[PDB]
């Protein structure tokens, strides 16, 4: 906790949701649906102003899928961060056939259909949401915890166009002096210490950001292949035989570059001081943190939502008529 007040008001709000049962919210639309399960808008039938995104997913296919310990991780991680750029997680409930997530709504949309519509963002722009996730990185490796899927898929929209960090499926906190070892992760933007079985630890997080920032200004990431072999072997050969087109600006390629070293441990963001380093890089040259840190800077992308029930940001689902998923008591979900 930063400090005495912030414990009190956390404590105070799970004190203020443990209370809560499922029969205390009614189904407002769907964001999202896929095998995985649905996402949610639910509303507080006590007070209809707090509305939540509720993830519910089909125990069974976790299981499938062997997400297990991706779960339980995302539920621990989620649940106890408490960042402005990372989604909260408030609480969970569970049944016999689904568990369901209680987080923060984020009713601007999802940022990589923005993205894809526009093709690519503007400098400005590009650095907002960048900032976004380097504060949010900022909080998860000062617990030592690697995020480990930076993409624009993962990045979320809140009503002011303030940008989130969402699925925690392959965040990880690491032990102090360990690395984690799991290849996993989207094959543009794994770091080559992930290919190579090196092990990898919180520094992964800042190649990904490299490649965001790349993706983010030029629509595409910059190492890409045919298939995953090709674009790890071009991701061994490094960022400096990438070309950076005039669309980037200098300082913006000059930080990419910082961000996409080969060895972790020279990584920008991995150096003396930390993420600090990244937030003094000369393309945040009149970037003002302390005001996206307030709330007081203005988004470049402002998405209109017009009450907290305003789903219009997202596509359209019909209602979940699939068969229920089988029973699913093997037990590893007892902390839910
Ligand atoms: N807190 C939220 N607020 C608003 N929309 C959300 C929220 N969480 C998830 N969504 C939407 O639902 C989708 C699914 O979220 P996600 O955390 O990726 O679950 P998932 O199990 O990984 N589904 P998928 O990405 O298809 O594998 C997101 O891409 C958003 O469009
Ligand atoms: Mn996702
Ligand atoms: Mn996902």
């Amino acid at each position: 906790y930063e400090d005495a007040e912030a414990k009190a008001k956390y404590e105070a709000e799970a004190a203020f949701f443990a209370n809560l049962k499922l029969s205390d919210f009614n189904i407002i639309d769907t964001l999202g649906v896929g095998g995985f399960g649905r996402v949610e808008l639910v509303q507080l039938k006590s007070e209809e102003s707090k509305t939540f995104a509720m993830k519910i997913l089909k125990k069974r296919h976790i299981v499938d899928t062997r997400q297990q310990e991706h779960i339980r991780s995302e539920k621990q991680i989620m649940q106890g961060a408490h960042s402005d750029f990372i989604v909260r997680l408030y609480r969970t409930f569970k049944d016999s056939k689904y568990l369901y997530m209680l987080m923060e709504a984020c009713l601007g949309g999802e940022l990589w259909t923005i993205l894809r519509d526009r093709g690519s963002f503007e400098d400005s722009t590009t650095r907002f949401y960048t900032a976004c996730v380097v504060e949010a990185f900022a909080y998860l490796h000062s617990k030592g915890i690697i995020y480990r899927d930076l993409k624009p898929e993962n990045l979320i929209l809140d009503h002011r166009g303030y940008a989130k960090l969402v699925d925690f499926g392959f965040a990880k906190k690491i032990g102090f002096g360990k690395k984690t070892w799991t290849f996993c992760g989207t094959p543009e933007y794994v770091a080559p210490e992930i290919i190579l079985n090196k092990g990898h630890d919180i520094s992964a997080d800042y190649w990904s950001l490299g490649i965001l920032m790349y993706e983010l200004l030029t629509g595409s990431p910059p190492f890409s292949g045919p298939d995953p072999m090709k674009t790890y072997n071009i991701i061994l050969r490094g960022i400096d035989m990438i070309e950076f087109p005039k669309k980037i600006a200098k300082n913006a390629a000059n930080l990419i570059k910082k961000l996409c070293r080969d060895n972790p441990s020279e990584r920008l963001g991995n150096l003396k001081n930390g993420v600090k380093d990244i937030q003094k890089h000369k393309w945040f040259e009149g970037f003002n943190w302390e005001g996206l840190r307030k709330g007081t800077l203005t988004p470049p992308i402002i998405p209109s939502v017009a009450s907290p029930t305003d789903t219009s940001n997202f596509d359209s689902f019909p209602e979940d008529n699939d068969e229920p998923p089988p029973d699913d008591n093997s037990g590893w979900d007892i902390d839910f």
